[PDB]
């Protein structure tokens, strides 16, 4: 018994083998899921990465800003999994924000063109993915997205914080639409994980006073967490996501599950 | 196969076969857990009820107000599950509030003696259960308790609402202590279920409209006669599959709390 | 003694005399504030409306989407209030969302161009107003914006709900920047008010079912809620403009008759 | 001129001149309120303290655990302010917790007798004060109580944290009852202030590996606060309470106002 025996799950957002999306996929496969992967921009490079997953799985190009890709997605998936099958799961593990909206760059200096692009990719896309894919989702199934607790402002995360606050609201509306199909929609609010986006968008959003000032702030998780937090281990987050994909949280929708070692429950 | 293969889990709070505790136990057993049950006052009557669970399991008396029962509990459990074993799970599904602190009885008329008793049984006991049982819990294991969303005031629930607000805080402190043992502590905030205590809150058709301030709001709906979804949600926290969630609250309420209408 | 004796406060967002902005301004003036008003697009029509306030006050064009207006705003205000003076208060009472992102139009059908425009006007603008104006704000002063509780999803409000969730986050970051100047930044989360924009959420054909949902305020509110009376909201905003909430920033104050504290 | 011209306001919880209650009273009087003070146990000593307020004001004995004092309070107040008058305001600035429920003493080791006492005094009393006083309150008036943000667990505050979580719920119920009279009920959630209860119940709830560990946690306010926090200045808190007593927050009940320099809105 896999936790996800014979479930068909789409997984977006793999780019390196540190990606949260990757570990979600590895764990979903270990628990008997047959996957359909999506990737953005660097398909050849993503394909080397996905070969390292425990099982082969079809790979589809999806740039959540591409009108045509979303219009096509529903059909490209049906053709990848077998005509007359549907998905039981969907994982949105996608984010972006320009350099201007992040790190040491003044919050007031981010121009709206740039903020808008981030909100498009990191928040609105959760709705446009749900729109494209609900028609090919079974009753019982689960949409899951990735969140970083935005309830309080923090240094550096800046306009991404705002995108996550938007995503949180988007998720509650998707839950309403998804409800008509017997589908749940939830976010996992993870603690920090060494992934590409952490480094090149955030660590590289500061340079010098930079990446050791990542470090201290992120022990505003390991310290607070009553069971601790390990930034190098995505397994706990991946498992938490699989739990939402499974049949074992069947009464939770529009909601947020914290995979953060409990840190958000503790002030110190 | 089972979500909880070979896990040893204590389950408090069974009294009838409608009890949320009962369905937790049934589902935990269906997923391969070996249980140890706790019950209060009416042990003879509880035992007829537990015979209807899929498997037999030892039953132990625990009145969370009884000094001696808590002091003894740790050892009475070790003897029930095998000397040299420990628990992997603990479920607190316990509540009480005098009639004065609930229903049509004015909120201002509940005397503190009565409120205090409710807080003792419904909130503090979560801490005293955790104290008694953490020394016999394995790393990885989960403590779970039952909550009803107290963030907003509502008619009838009155001083139980206040007990739940207290319980929510108690849970976050237990998580700190439980953390030293590698143990998670969480609450499930369930939607309404027809149980004995629900009867004990108070005509009972005015309950009904307020409780469709769940089925209505819930994007996937809510069925007050079906505890399965709640029981499954609890088992999820008992399992290895939410390993980075502690001090926290999980809403098994059909999503109702995320919707204003 | 006015609550706001000799305070200089900018007030955006007036368009009719039902506008929440209007009642904020009336109450600020009743309490001794000298105002500087902003309006968008229909300046001639806004000016008839502002003449009905207890005192006349200069009116400046501000379209929060206009690069040049924001760059210029700081100086156009300094010239309106006296060179070598500054503002003590700023009120953002601005919102917009295309028809597609709202009412009976499916949530999944709003194209991002349209959502983005709403977020620009309703959320980002709070930051760009703060950017333009903090250099000419005194220590002690208050920035205030208008919110509608987005914590929970609801029918109709749709993508405006998402804009408010964004605004709530934006406000906490503005508070950080405003802090360097000795300035507070807060939002008032008001209950519903019969204003122009409220009619703009459907029209009609759905818009009587607004009413039941809005008694998910008057019913819940332990002191009730009157959709025709903006006074309580205007006063709540003035409280934040005053010296009497000096240790509250990045935050949200509910002027909703207590409705958000009650499930029923 | 005064923010509270000719308002009649009861103020509980004065014991030293560092008491938050004291500064509430001083500020209420500076803004034209006529007060009625309550005090507990050490009435002679409280009376030296209240003589230092800008105006004299009658002092009444109130031990919120005393059946008879609450039953009598309503009438003892009517007699202090004039027959045929009523109160426009009530300030609950009261708390207590045994040593066992606090500081270095293990959370698990507090016996319920002791926790119960704390909950009685710190939370339930808000309801029993409201019960005693609403019959002699005018429409428009305000009940206000003092809170310390209990939404996340923290070191030391222990079972007082639980009392405040209870108080927050109690306040929402009081608001419903108070609503029938046209009365608001709110809490102010203050940042830390050097008061007696801080020191002898909390700083002295540790002694040796002790009251300097309070210190780090309390700069989990001045640091986070975008406009900073001064533990020696109760004025900002007292003013915030007066704001709720005034006519200027007339649409806010059942609620919580953070007078904490914004710290609770900031993760770092
Ligand atoms: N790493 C953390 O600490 C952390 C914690 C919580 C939440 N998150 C969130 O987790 C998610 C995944 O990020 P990650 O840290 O695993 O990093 P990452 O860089 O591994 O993954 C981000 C992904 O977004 C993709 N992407 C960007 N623009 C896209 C577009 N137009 N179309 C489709 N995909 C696009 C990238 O190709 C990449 O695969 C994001 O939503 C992020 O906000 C990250
Ligand atoms: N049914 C609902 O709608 C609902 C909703 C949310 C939460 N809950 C919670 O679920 C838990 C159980 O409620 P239920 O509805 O399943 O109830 P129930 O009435 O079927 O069972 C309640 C139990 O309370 C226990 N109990 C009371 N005082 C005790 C004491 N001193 N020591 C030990 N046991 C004692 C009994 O063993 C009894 O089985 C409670 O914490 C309650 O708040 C119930
Ligand atoms: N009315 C309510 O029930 C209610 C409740 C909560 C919050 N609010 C908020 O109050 C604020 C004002 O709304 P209202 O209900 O008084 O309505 P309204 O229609 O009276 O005012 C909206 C204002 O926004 C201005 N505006 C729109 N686009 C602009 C732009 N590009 N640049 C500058 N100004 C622009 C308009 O010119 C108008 O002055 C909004 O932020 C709204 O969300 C209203
Ligand atoms: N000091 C802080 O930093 C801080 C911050 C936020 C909230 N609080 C809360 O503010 C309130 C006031 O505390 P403070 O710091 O002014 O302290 P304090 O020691 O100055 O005042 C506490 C008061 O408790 C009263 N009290 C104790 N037992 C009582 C009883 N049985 N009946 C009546 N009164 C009783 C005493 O008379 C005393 O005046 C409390 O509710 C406290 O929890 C304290
Ligand atoms: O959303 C994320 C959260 C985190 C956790 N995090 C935040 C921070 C900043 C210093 C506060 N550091 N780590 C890491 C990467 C994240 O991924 C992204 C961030 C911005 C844009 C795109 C992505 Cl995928
Ligand atoms: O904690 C519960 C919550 C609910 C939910 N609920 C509340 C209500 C009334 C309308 C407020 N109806 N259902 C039912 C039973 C519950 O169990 C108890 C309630 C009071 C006292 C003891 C218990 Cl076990
Ligand atoms: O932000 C508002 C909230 C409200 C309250 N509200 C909610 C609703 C529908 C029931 C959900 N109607 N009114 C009215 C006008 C509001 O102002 C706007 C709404 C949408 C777009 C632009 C503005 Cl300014
Ligand atoms: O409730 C309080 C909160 C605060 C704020 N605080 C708590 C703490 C220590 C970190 C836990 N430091 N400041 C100070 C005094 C407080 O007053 C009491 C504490 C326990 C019992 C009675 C009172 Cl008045």
């Amino acid at each position: 018994t896999g936790l996800l025996d014979g479930k068909r799950i789409l997984v977006s957002g793999i780019i390196t083998d540190s990606s949260i999306a990757f570990h979600i996929a590895r764990v979903a496969q270990e628990q008997g899921a047959q996957l359909v992967l999506t990737g953005f921009d660097r398909l050849r490079l993503i394909q080397r990465i996905t070969d390292r997953l425990p099982a082969k799985a079809p790979l589809l190009e999806l740039d959540v800003q591409n009108e045509e890709h979303l219009a096509s997605l529903a059909g490209r998936v049906t053709e990848a999994i077998g005509a007359g099958n549907k998905l039981d799961g969907v994982v949105h593990s996608i984010g972006f924000m320009p350099q201007t909206g992040m790190g040491i760059n003044p919050f007031f200096d981010a121009p709206y063109a740039d903020v808008s692009k981030g909100i498009h990719i990191s928040a609105y896309s959760y709705a446009s993915m749900a729109k494209a894919l609900l028609p090919i989702m079974n009753p019982g199934g689960s949409i899951v997205g990735m969140d970083f607790d935005p309830s309080r402002a923090m240094p550096a995360y800046n306009w991404m914080t705002v995108a996550k606050s938007a995503l949180e609201s988007v998720n509650r509306f998707v839950a309403r639409e998804a409800g008509k199909y017997g589908v749940r929609s939830n976010l996992v609010a993870a603690g920090p994980i060494r992934t590409l986006a952490m480094s090149a968008i955030v660590g590289g959003a500061l340079g010098e006073e930079a990446g050791a000032q990542i470090q201290l702030l992120e022990e505003g998780w390991d310290q607070r967490a009553p069971i601790g937090w390990n930034m190098k281990d995505a397994t706990p987050v991946a498992k938490t996501v699989c739990a939402l994909l499974s049949d074992w949280l069947p009464a939770t929708t529009g909601d947020i599950i914290y995979a953060d070692g409990g840190a958000h429950t503790q002030l110190l």
